[PDB]
């Protein structure tokens, strides 16, 4: 009873030798691919799916989404703010929506579903999501809401917890009552790895501990999560360098965002870490050295006006990068592919006369999935090659608007009217097929989240 | 013989004067031109009533600069990551190299302009601008006539751009003089392009232009010639502008800016509109508003080539006319107009970190690509859904999967959405796409015909 897709016209598949391979196969069994290849046998074949005209990629790997924001799109008012003013109206929204009954867990449930079947719509087949500006987050079953909905679809889930523990009043930068105390998370994040967490290999949903950064959190909490981590192999994550960060944690502890990460257990291989727009050079070094991994989430740092990442100088150092879209009242899209796009032009005015310097369609591609999947800490994903997860995601190549393209991968980036995938596996379910889901019912899903959506 | 009605639009953007906007609005069409803009409208003389529910309208996207050619220069590994010297060097020793090996001649043109047309219509876009400056040989061949055809065949309205290099590098230019025409032998082509294609009345669909690849490529007899051209059979004036390296080049060549080189040769006009407008000096700003030129946005060939970012606030403050543009796929490399606006209204925010009013918002974005262009292009008869204006009209769904929660639907075309395909499209009042799909051309039979001539 294993799938074998046929005929794929490129396949690439990531792998040690970074191998790609031309009209070649893959063959599946249950969760797992068996074997990548020239004319596989259809022998223990029960189903043969026709690959030609196609590129075939590992699943794509969004490894930062905030899925309540999907409610919070295109707001005119939050088109042109920086961060002070975005965080304020996200927060506040957030806030406002929940204490007056629109924000329910059912609504975050349908919210989370549309998003998660765009996610998968456009080739993304696991999804790491956080909630750092929702502040009734935990009040509210918001993290089972989002776990229901994706299993519901079938993608591959992290749901990241947290939590904004440090008072407005005592230093913080929260409204106190979006402030829990310490061993109150604590306790939640003990609770939803007991019911939740899937540590064997292929699992489908499992849990990350993740404060929204040095400015919004308790060193105790910090410092508790990294025993969590040791304790039950779960990841860490936080925000790192936005613009104003080094500043706030100067002001707070007398020292940089990393020299307080560092202190408190955080500078070791067990961590991801998002944006990382504006480091002191000097700490580049030591953040390859401690093994820590970073997340580019190029369409945010645009619309803040916060400006480009050292990514070149993140893999010149050799740290993992990963790629992200943030949530939807930041990007405004769930669209990963597209987001590349993005990255692959922006850096390049940075180094005008350096052109060896700027993100190929390649490392981008890497970023998107094998890069993702070790942020998470997931080596069954992101490759494909025999023993890895099945979670692939195939594009066509044949369209009008990719006539020309002489190589395949850059034209994914490169090109076209649309970034829908025509084909999508994950976990060895073929979820989507010929640009339509196999399971889901589309209109359905989008009469009833619009009809939530708060007016 | 009735006319057409676009029935309960969820949204229309009319770019009017007043820049009305409408809900569960109609638009009704009589051949050519738009009757009316408006609520509840009548469908006494209606042949045709199309459902425009969960649509949201816009005129049709114009895109101002094009090199519809390069459509068969996509994605190649070597151009991948090139500054403008190289990459201007990559594509015409291909484009030379092809055309010897008899890759490359008219009729593969027409099949690569058939395509990328094509894919324009489906991104929305109504009009092009094509600048074709590859005229190998000794005598001027037709790909101008090529890419003309295409356009007709597939009803797509069409600005064709005559192109050249007339300054061969023996002189300070760049290029192998396979690539270098006399003069005169590009202003007599010209004269019989405007002759025999040329259609200056309202509505026309084919119109000539002039269009010199730029300061550092060209005789300044040739930009002097065709200022008389234009003023004689009044058709508009085109070329390159203040791209980096464009301002010494000049200075080497004339001892003057970019500039006041166009302005010396009769190009400080309102007859002229300006590809990139990447750098010039801010003080030459005002003198560009009072001369009347237009200047055309080209965010992602910007972007590509490491140019950077064009001063476009300091410019619509300034009263200048801006429109926008893809140029061509092989610094792009993609035809789609509107998925560049996203990349237009993202990468100029960090210029101005702390000044968000700045910042190019969705809506001044869609007017670039539309009214903006129109105007580049001096098709007042263009760019603006109202009574009197051309039938040109793209729609696209508001209610798919990738679009729910979204608060305003013109901030949601640009930052949102996993697909720039448009749903419906009228050129000319001709319905053209209808479910993201052509509804007179065979989108399967183009795509296999043009994919059989693409060099390899
Ligand atoms: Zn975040
Ligand atoms: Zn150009």
């Amino acid at each position: 009873r294993m799938i074998l897709i046929r005929g794929l016209t490129r396949v690439i598949t990531f792998d040690d030798q970074e191998r790609e391979l031309e009209d070649a196969d893959i063959l599946i069994d249950g969760p797992k691919i068996v074997a990548v290849g020239k004319n596989l046998s259809d022998r223990s074949v029960s189903r043969t799916i026709d690959g030609r005209g196609m590129i075939a990629l590992p699943g794509l790997i969004n490894s930062h989404q905030h899925l309540y924001e999907g409610a919070m799109r295109a707001i005119p008012q939050l088109e042109r703010v920086t961060m002070a003013s975005w965080l304020e109206g996200v927060l506040t929204r957030s806030a406002g929506w929940w204490r007056d009954g629109k924000f329910g867990p059912d609504v975050i449930r349908e919210v989370a579903r549309a998003v998660l079947l765009e996610s998968l719509l456009g080739g993304i087949t696991t999804v790491a999501d956080q909630h750092p500006f929702f502040p009734g987050a935990t009040a509210d079953s918001y993290i089972d809401a989002t776990i229901e909905a994706a299993t519901d679809l079938g993608i591959r889930f992290h749901a990241v917890r947290s939590s904004m523990t440090l008072g407005k009043s005592e230093g913080g930068f929260c409204d106190d009552l979006f402030v829990e105390p310490v061993d109150r998370v604590v306790q939640h994040c003990l609770g939803l790895i007991d019911q939740y967490h899937e540590p064997e290999p292929f699992g489908m949903v499992r849990i990350a501990l993740g404060p929204c950064g040095v400015p919004y959190d308790k060193p105790e909490l910090f410092e508790a999560f990294a025993q969590m981590a040791a304790d039950y192999d779960v990841r860490l994550h936080t925000h790192f360098y936005e613009p104003l960060d080094a500043g706030m944690s100067d002001h707070l502890y007398g020292m940089t965002p990393w020299r307080f990460l560092e202190k408190h257990g955080w500078a070791s291989d067990r961590v991801w870490l998002a944006h990382a727009v504006v480091p002191p050079r000097e700490e580049i070094p030591e953040f390859a050295d401690a093994g820590v991994a970073i997340a580019h989430l190029i369409a945010p740092d645009l619309r803040m006006g916060w400006g480009l990442a050292p990514i070149r100088e993140y893999l010149d150092a050799g740290i993992t990068v990963g790629f992200g879209t943030t949530g939807s009242a930041s990007n405004d899209g769930g669209n990963l592919l597209g987001d590349l796009r993005l990255a692959a032009l922006a850096h390049r005015p940075a180094d005008p006369n350096e052109p060896e310097k700027w993100l190929s369609a390649r490392e981008l591609l890497r970023m998107a999935t094998r890069g993702s999947a070790e942020c998470l800490g997931r080596p069954d994903l992101g490759v494909l090659e025999e023993g890895r997860a099945a979670d692939i995601a195939c594009w066509r190549l044949d369209g009008v608007d990719r006539v020309g393209v002489h190589d395949p991968a850059i034209g994914l980036i490169m090109t076209g009217l649309s970034d829908r995938a025509s084909l999508v596996v994950v976990n060895g379910q073929v979820l989507v097929e010929n640009e339509r889901p196999v399971l889901a019912d589309l209109e359905r899903i989008v009469a009833n989240t619009t009809a939530l959506i708060p007016k």
